């Protein structure tokens, strides 16, 4: 296939460029059909606001905290059978494919051609792919390393946290192998594999696991009201060059997943090609509604397990006195998504609307959770006081009216009472019917808790 | 100076793409120096939402409204003579400048050499700048005609309408030149000069001139209760390098639009160095304020008179058969601020904050009125129907619950709705106190009336 | 079509970046699509030495003259049928394409369906083309007189110079117009159309028209020679997916044009899709072989035809007192090339082998000759020496051994010396067989003589 | 610090692109700092020639040697010592810096805290730079076994070979874990370190360290007559802003490597803003005349040396049987010259100019080792025939004369007579006066023979 297609990752050509004196006049990163994939595609930078990310000059780094999922990994067992059934269900067309689908004729592999991958992390050893979810993992850790570094003491292990998902741990291991380079080891790093089963209770990287009454499909009504009109627009268009077509707006609506995966196994996908810009945006705006009614503020379930991190987290950054000034935390996307209900920082005022698109969506999953996302949170001293700030995907997100610190940060004392009234009223034993552990305590326990659970293909 | 220094406008290095696959995986567009500077500064595209620009396929053009900015200029002349008493306390400093203040000793010059510029277009022959107003004029009326020549019939003149303004005048020159290429005459192209004068009222592409209700400084003491403790950490770190450097806050706060004059100017500006991320931010957020307030629906008469263009335009979009469906206009940030109060496609449901720095700012000035702005209405026919949609600086605007027409567009039926909703119980004479003109004609009756006002100096 | 297809013009995907730290420290230029098309494609910068274009500090401006191609143009009379048999020849295939040439099937248009636009430029009045020649020309005339501008008296017609090529006369008056801003009419530009009849002799800008002696294919036969192979690999992979296809490598070798020209006509081409980087990459030093040995230092009658241009541009140099510091003269590649081929700047010592394929191409014909091709000659004062260089696309291109003043130039003493040789032995009369003019002297006469040639649609 | 200032690595502003469609028309890359620190500065990819470095359709993998140096790193002990003498010459200037040196005045640190990391590879340990040497060579790792992985056996240990220099041996570390990923441990990898020492003979990745008769020196007169006048003028600018400045040309000639090291260190440099692109251009032109005397085709000795890892590739490429099909082999820049005043084809065919500045230098140091250099050997087959090619710094280079096969590629029997060539006429043992290891068997007796010397801080 010619460099001149599936090249990028914008759904813009040079265009954008013919009336400017500089590129740097052109805005092309609202193009990006990553921020359209509702977080399944290759990680990519929260849009920001121009804070520098940089720690304020007479600021001292005091401790930092990183939140991440997974890296890029090949599809779930579930999506998996979805695209395979549909490409079987393409593949079995009786003509030849013409259009935007003309790919298909050209011995279209399956990209998962062994199922031992589902549920993996790309890398090197499993893909071609320069958007391996490994590597994005590994240059975080070197990247994170160079930044908060100076908070390492080297004759220190250093603790990981991680959920006993497999690719949740393979992430925390390459982002670990990242950090330390030629000094990681067995003895300079220490992996707290924290298990998923729901009678981990809040002490958990995935609290929501141990949530009994959370229903993550609370608001599937609502969210099924938002139009899927493109979806028989695109479908249409494909019959239009493919008479007989046999495929409905369910096959379709699995291509941009479909996009999204191959793109991250294999570095480009002839699938990302067959949708308009509008139709991304339409199928980005359905995610957004489905993670914001399932995940996020829309329901009202996920304050208290998003605070259960929250908490430990407060706890962490009012603990000056830990030896440990880095916390590594590796966990899924709805976990963060769910803890950051409870950080208030990403989250619209009001619910999102079903009955129109919004511009933009009130609410980003992509902003928050990409592959490889990173919430991180900085503590800084400047003169006398310590200072809080959000680094979410490497843009700073300052808390609405706690932002008057250097790099627009919340002074540590504001931010007690910041967190205080976003868990007001919280109880995760009582509002989640789960009477096991009540409050996250294996950043302060590993060493006497063995936090070893076996990892699990999902 | 070294190629290293000020050779582009982001204020952000390498370091944003250091951990990424492919660097259109960043996020750096928001670090872009223009977006801090109020408009002041060159253009720049807004940062949209991903809408292909391009009409969509099965699409028929139908007509256009371009509302046209100035292209970049040197500074007004208020503005302009405060920078050069800024300079002058600057240079009488005794002592040798250190740190970020240090390029004032090298033969640094006033980059206003000749008073003669100030109120104009910056232009290949008065600036040695790669943003010169004018240039950034021509470029736009070649991509215009471009995309949207198809509409225009070469048997007919191409009317423009501009204010007297001369920087105004000379863009829309500028454009019709671009535009017109090689074709350009006074015969093929016939220029609506429409006064700036009071006694124009409605009748006027700067309608609050003749609003006498019209307060623009109605708003400020809300506006100056946002903080201004950044200047004085601003300066006083100019004082800790330069001691005994006596400017004032005053002084510091006017360094940002001297920047952005000096970038509009030079190309680059040595003043742009001074300041911290952060800085802009609180900068930039001051302008927002100030114009949301004066320009915006923070201020109840904008609505008025923003609604005088608004109905034109709708006039304009409502009949068919005008032979003529390129329509040119050319004004003002103010006006095209004002008009935008009234579109309420960028305009936040409430009144900014003060008592904080929010994120994003609610109201963004830039992204309406950077130099050379460009608020463009496209028309098209998709089947039977029209449908309308705003591009605001190349990136198009959905309008909020009117936005399922293909590309994100208006019905013109229910843009109708819209428009009247927008203009309801707006009365211009009666609000504004003026009995000249009351609504727009000058689309309509510009080969009767002589609309040939003499060029104004601001 | 997608925007992830035909998107840019570089012949690399984001694995270019994927072990870097900044996308600076890639290399990705090299895969431009246009360099490999033979100075048929769109404009583009020649890859230079990182020598600074400014004016060296403590340099004034003496004087500049322009040497320029047309702006990029729609295909002559005799490519156009080419292109279109091929296209005619496709499009009876009977069957449906598959592979690389799917996109025949989609109702895919011939890209000039206006054989008026033959050998025209581009514009935004016949073309959707960002690469509008047009476009190009008056973007160079704005950037032109932004640099060079301080040497243009205000009170002085602008002298131009341009053959009678319809295009190239279009070009000039584009690139006119940019320079000349609002400041453009009748009067303050005067153009000389300088016939390419034969009977111009020397007095021309094209004086090739006028050597008779000169075969352009003295060499064919060596040229001949160099492999084709790739042209029969090519075939065969499109038999392959399409059996029973007929077409030759004569057709595909003319995919290669075709893919240039729709480019330059709608902004992207399908049929650039086809090739490999390697196929790409030999069809090029095709070109460059073809164009070295009959255009450049290959052929043995260029060096005389090329002096009269270098003689005319020294006699400029030369005469310091000339009101007018401004020379700006438009022709075709071939008369630049040939000029360059008594240049002698990017001229290789030895001619170019047929039996390999070197790397780089000792001659590089798009490096001197993309369409809007611009060779500048820059003459600045340094303290009591004047000095003089070339700036090739937008390079510097010192010339060898007359390098070592400010900017890499030649004291202008010098660069007599190094005329002189490159010149020596020279006679286009006797040479070339013509009687009519020995030497130009358009530059200086066209004042008391008229250069008004009518426009040749060539 | 502004991030305006020195958030790149261009000699080049926006001015490139302000008459261009698209920023892809651009040639900026030729201004790359690092193209003009001689080695010092960064990795950089070779400018190339747009041939995709992509195995070719129908090709399989076959084998691949890759020869790398060292990553960035701290300056050398002799070099760090020279830059701190200038520093603290700079630092007892009693006056305040003016223009270019001005930031000599704002607590300008020595880049090199502790002179224990003289030597050092930078780190994210050492280091706050993103242009780290273990980062370049991890982030290298990773994407060559995403490119050759597919020839590693997992069930086959890894070899590495690496001299037993510590900043190189760390590389190899690096790029190994780069490589293995969560699969590296010190049974999946086999490190062989062979020694520097001279007593090794042609057994070494250093040999010329046993190469008795080769003197590096040889040349320094021819070299030293290459113009030096830059220095002053450098000097005399510093001095015209600092009267009184005492410092030498010898001081300014060391900022060139100082600012190449202060980049690897910090990430950024003041240093480098002080020279202008055409001194650059010029101490980079006298690092490439130093180097082609001293390590390769410049002195007569280097065939000879570089012979040797010619000839063992060319066993390695010979052998189809190995069960060992990836080589990776680590060692300085000096060796990786030599090696290529073997490999040929980088090389000039005539001695390097010393009167004037060459453009472009026929022999580009930087463009063969630049820190983290790559010299890649890939061998891949094609139907029955076997090729090999070279990537040198992620561009394919072909062979001259031997590059018809598939992605420009030599015939490995082809490639046989090519080294048969290049290596004829040498004799290690006698041309360099060393009776000890006549030939390199490390690759084939690693097994039997340790390779185990201990590190040197060199
Ligand atoms: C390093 O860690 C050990 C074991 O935790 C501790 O006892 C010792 O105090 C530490 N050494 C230094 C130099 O900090
Ligand atoms: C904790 O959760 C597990 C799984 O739901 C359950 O078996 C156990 O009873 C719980 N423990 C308590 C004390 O509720
Ligand atoms: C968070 O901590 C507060 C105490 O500060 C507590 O009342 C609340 O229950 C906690 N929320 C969760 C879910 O852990
Ligand atoms: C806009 O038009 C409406 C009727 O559509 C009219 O009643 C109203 O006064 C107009 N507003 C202005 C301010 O021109
Ligand atoms: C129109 O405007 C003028 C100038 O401001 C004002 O003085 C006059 O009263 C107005 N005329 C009418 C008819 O209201
Ligand atoms: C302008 O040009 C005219 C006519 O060429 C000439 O006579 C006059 O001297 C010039 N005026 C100035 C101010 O240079
Ligand atoms: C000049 O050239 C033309 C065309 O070739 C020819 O008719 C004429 O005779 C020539 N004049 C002389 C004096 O040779
Ligand atoms: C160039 O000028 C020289 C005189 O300097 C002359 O001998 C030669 O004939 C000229 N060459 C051409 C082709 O005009
Ligand atoms: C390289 O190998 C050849 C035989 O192929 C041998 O005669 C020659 O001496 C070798 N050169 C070196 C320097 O190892
Ligand atoms: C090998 O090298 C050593 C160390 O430089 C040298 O002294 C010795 O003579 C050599 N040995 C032989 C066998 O030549």
């Amino acid at each position: 296939v010619s460099k001149l297609i599936n090249n990028g990752l914008l759904l813009v050509g040079q265009g954008a460029y013919q009336d400017l004196a500089s590129p740097q006049q052109a805005s092309v990163e609202q193009y990006n059909i990553i921020r359209f994939l509702g977080g399944a595609a290759p990680y990519i930078q929260n849009k920001g606001f121009g804070i520098s990310t940089d720690i304020p000059d007479q600021c001292t780094l005091e401790q930092v905290q990183l939140f991440s999922r997974h890296g890029e990994r090949y599809p779930s067992t579930g999506s998996g059978k979805k695209y395979k059934a549909v490409y079987e269900k393409l593949m079995s067309y009786n003509g030849t494919f013409k259009g935007e689908l003309a790919f298909l004729n050209d011995d279209y592999e399956y990209f998962v051609p062994d199922s031992v991958y589902l549920e993996k992390e790309t890398s090197p050893k499993n893909s071609d792919s320069i958007y391996a979810g490994t590597t994005d993992a590994m240059k975080h850790g070197i990247a994170f390393r160079t930044k908060y570094g100076e908070l390492f003491d080297t004759n220190d292990t250093l603790p990981v946290f991680t959920s006993n998902s497999g690719r949740v741990y393979q992430t925390s291991q390459y982002f670990a192998r990242g950090f330390m380079g030629d000094d990681f080891s067995n003895d300079t790093v220490k992996t707290n594999i924290i298990s998923e089963d729901a009678d981990m209770g809040a002490n958990s990287l995935t609290p929501r696991d141990g949530c009994f009454n959370y229903n993550e499909n609370a608001n599937t009504a609502i969210v099924d009201e938002y139009t899927t009109e493109y979806l028989t627009k695109a479908l249409n268009r494909f019959k239009a060059s493919n008479p007989g077509l046999n495929i409905t707006e369910d096959d379709v609506s699995n291509l941009f997943g479909y996009c999204a995966y191959e793109l991250n196994v294999k570095g480009a996908s002839p699938m990302c090609d067959i949708f308009t810009n509008e139709e991304f945006i339409q199928y980005s705006y359905s995610v957004d509604l489905d993670d914001y009614y399932s995940n996020s503020a829309g329901n009202n379930m996920t304050r208290v397990i998003g605070s259960t991190l929250l908490n430990a987290s407060l706890e962490l950054l009012n603990h000056d006195k830990n030896e440990n000034k880095i916390w590594l935390s590796f966990t899924h996307d709805t976990d963060i998504e769910i803890f950051h209900s409870a950080i208030g920082i990403l989250i619209p005022d009001e619910d999102l609307p079903v009955d129109y698109t919004p511009f933009p969506s009130p609410y980003s999953h992509v902003g928050i959770t990409p592959q490889g996302a990173r919430t991180i949170i900085e503590k800084y001293a400047c003169g006398n006081e310590s200072y809080v700030r959000y680094v979410i995907n490497d843009a700073v997100i300052p808390i609405k009216k706690c932002s008057s610190g250097p790099g627009f940060s919340c002074n540590l004392n504001d931010y007690n009472d910041y967190v205080a009234e976003r868990v007001a009223g919280t109880n995760y034993v009582e509002q989640c019917g789960n009477n096991n552990a009540s409050a996250v305590t294996f950043y302060w326990d590993y060493e006497t808790t063995n936090y070893t659970a076996s990892l699990i293909n999902s």
